């Protein structure tokens, strides 16, 4: 059982994740120009409120590399409900197993940073 590398994006509003072309693929140095290419997933926990029902938390979207985590078979722009697709420039359209996904047994999550530009809808923040 595994995890994103990198920490979630949080929406915060109404409006689902969603990257221009080119752009919302994690900067992380440890890969490379082939590499930069997956989807956000989003993951929606429920909680039991203060009165006793249980209720939605904010949506939390999660990177992974492409052919990896949990829709690891699907392929670049498959539709479905809560995976958007990325990719920056340059990358190859091959699944990215090399990379794979995170035991946070023995690695920390990578803090998620877009590069400098990089657009993003309402209630979502770019560290
Ligand atoms: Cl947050």
């Amino acid at each position: 059982n595994t995890a994103s590398w990198f920490t979630a994006l949080t929406q915060h509003g109404k409006e689902d994740l969603k990257f221009s072309r080119g752009q919302g693929v994690p900067i992380n140095t440890n890969s490379s120009p082939d590499d930069q290419i997956g989807y956000y997933r989003r993951a929606t926990r429920r909680i039991r409120g203060g009165d006793g029902k249980m209720k939605d938390l904010s949506p939390r979207w999660y990177f992974y590399y492409l052919g990896t985590g949990p829709e690891a078979g699907l392929p670049y722009g498959a539709n479905k409900d809560g995976i958007i697709w990325v990719a920056t420039e340059g990358a190859l359209n091959t699944p990215k197993d090399h990379i794979g996904t995170r035991n946070p047994a023995n690695n920390a999550a990578i803090v998620l940073q877009l590069p400098q530009g990089t657009t993003l809808p309402k209630g979502f923040y770019a560290e």
